[PDB]
């Protein structure tokens, strides 16, 4: 962990500007940045959390935050900042389009098959760079991946497993012992496309979280997408396997996802799929020069 | 084609004025694309002067050239709607252009900042110069600031839509830009890459003067005669004989006799490696530069092509 990837930052260089939303462990704003000398106001996200810290508690979260600012992959967000005073606050880079789960909902059935293929790829991508670097993720879900945009989504809030909850998307041996690996990630990634597919359903709704290790163990799984052919929901399914190893792993599921996106009409059946916008290199390029300008 | 959006009215709005000068304003603005809920900030100019058709077809022609550069030390052009004036988009600078950034300033610049904008400006020009693109107007107000750190050339190409009129301008009518002009620009209006050496000269001086305007009192009729007798804008008082000579030798009355872009490229990044030796200032051992985790912080948050 090269220390300087993660800047430190004083009480004095950021305003709380509005509340985003909440979570398992902190409140999110719209935030400014003022660099000291300047009179810019640079618009950025920080994260609150809800309980307090000390020098001793603080010292496990620099060390994490550390490993957090040090990821380098195009789909996946990385820590730029924190603040270190009674509660702990965090800076990463302000998303204006917000989460992908809000983003599917807002567009439903308004998105079309090639979207929807490029995203499942890109999160993957993202996922399988956390695994080279030998971080879990531990709470991939759709509002989990971040939409910098629409062609360009990019995971988010992973890694917090070594200083510790969302059972609906927990692989059953989470559930049932706390084990959190690459594999049961790769069952929330088999959930968070179940939610993609069906633009932002909430899965396993009529059933209570304290039933679901018992539906899972009678065999029981989300059902298929409507828009879903056969060949998306099996690869569904094998995210979903009682034996972790049994689960597709993140380098196949890239190259999976990626021959389906290269005829996706073959894959997702959409009704009106040619009403739907799809990527315009116009569109395309307008976008990254004027909001996304990073390698990929 | 592909890397110019035209645009609709309806998919933008200006917001507020943030200057102007010869040919149009420029205001904040807002890009809100079809469908969504975000507006995304942009900086739009607006020309004074409406257009017909035609006019519209030649512009549109150059706009292509413009949103084709790809260059770290050169903005290009994003959109054009065709408006009855047409209304240009390109990404908008928070820090604004660099004149604007060195007066406010001037006294927290140090000789790091003020020699790697230097080499800065001079990479750009030398794309330009590769992409045989004519500049025309180049000085400090046509340098925008991306962060502290990293400078921009904008504003480049517009001789070609000029060539109607450009003989008729008047030196006093601010539409030729006297002051920042080699003398055979002056005296015959044609613009190369030795005439944007000169005014390469200008804007350096401009940074080392922390803004001053350059031969300030002289109207611009009598420009032309003072430097036919060989006047020239004086040393600033930070710059080294090293500094001023560099300068000069830009604005030698022979076009082949200035130096190119390629090796002002060379020069400054030889004094950028010993900053304090070439430039005196005030103050300069506790100036500001920037340590890598406040660099990487702004690279994050607002210039990530890098
Ligand atoms: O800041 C992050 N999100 C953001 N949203 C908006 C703006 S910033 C992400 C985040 C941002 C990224 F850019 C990349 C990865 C990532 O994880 N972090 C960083 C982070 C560091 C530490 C912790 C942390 C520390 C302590 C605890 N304990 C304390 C004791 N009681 C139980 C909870 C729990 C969590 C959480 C996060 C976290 O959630
Ligand atoms: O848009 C640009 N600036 C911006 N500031 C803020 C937002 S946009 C730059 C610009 C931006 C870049 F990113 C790169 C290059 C560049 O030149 N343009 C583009 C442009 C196109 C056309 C013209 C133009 C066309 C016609 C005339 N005639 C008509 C006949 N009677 C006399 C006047 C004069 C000027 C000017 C510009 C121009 O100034
Ligand atoms: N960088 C960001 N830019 C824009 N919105 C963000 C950003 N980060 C988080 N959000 C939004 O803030 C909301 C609350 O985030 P967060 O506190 O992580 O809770 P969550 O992801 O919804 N649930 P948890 O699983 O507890 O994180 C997110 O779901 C998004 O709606
Ligand atoms: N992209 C931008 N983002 C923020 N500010 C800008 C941007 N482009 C230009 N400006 C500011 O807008 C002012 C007016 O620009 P412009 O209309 O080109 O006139 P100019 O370059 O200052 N003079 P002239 O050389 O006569 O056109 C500039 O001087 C800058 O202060
Ligand atoms: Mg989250
Ligand atoms: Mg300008």
């Amino acid at each position: 962990p090269n220390q300087a990837l993660l800047r430190i930052l004083k009480e004095t260089e950021f305003k709380k500007i509005k509340v985003l939303g909440s979570g398992a462990f902190g409140t999110v704003y719209k935030g400014l940045w003022i660099p000291e000398g300047e009179k810019v106001k640079i618009p950025v996200a920080i994260k609150e959390l809800r309980e307090a810290t000390s020098p001793k508690a603080n010292k496990e979260i620099l060390d994490e935050a550390y490993v957090m600012a040090s990821v380098d992959n195009p789909h996946v967000c990385r820590l730029l900042g924190i603040c270190l005073t009674s509660t702990v606050q965090l800076i990463m880079q302000l998303m204006p389009f917000g989460c992908l789960l809000d983003y599917v909902r807002e567009h439903k059935d308004n998105i079309g098959s090639q979207y929807l293929l490029n995203w499942c790829v890109q999160i993957a991508k993202g996922m399988n760079y956390l695994e080279d670097r030998r971080l879990v993720h531990r709470d991939l879900a759709a509002r989990n991946v971040l939409v910098k945009t629409p062609q360009h989504v990019k995971i988010t809030d992973f890694g917090l497993a070594k200083l510790l909850v969302p059972i609906k998307w927990m692989a059953l041996e989470s559930i049932l012992h706390r084990i959190y690996t690459h594999q049961s990630d790769v069952w929330s990634y088999g959930v968070t496309v179940w939610e993609l597919m069906t633009f932002g359903s909430k899965p396993y709704d009529g059933i209570p979280a304290s039933e679901i290790s018992s539906i899972l163990e009678k065999g029981e799984r989300l059902p298929q997408p409507p828009i879903c052919t056969i060949d998306v929901y099996m690869i569904m399914r094998k995210c979903w396997m009682i034996d972790a190893d049994s689960r597709p792993k993140f380098r196949e599921l890239i190259i999976e996802f990626s021959k389906m996106a290269r005829d996706p009409q073959r894959y997702l059946v959409i009704q009106g799929d040619e009403r739907m916008h799809l990527p315009s290199p116009t569109d395309s390029n307008f976008y990254r020069a004027l909001m996304d300008e990073e390698d990929m």
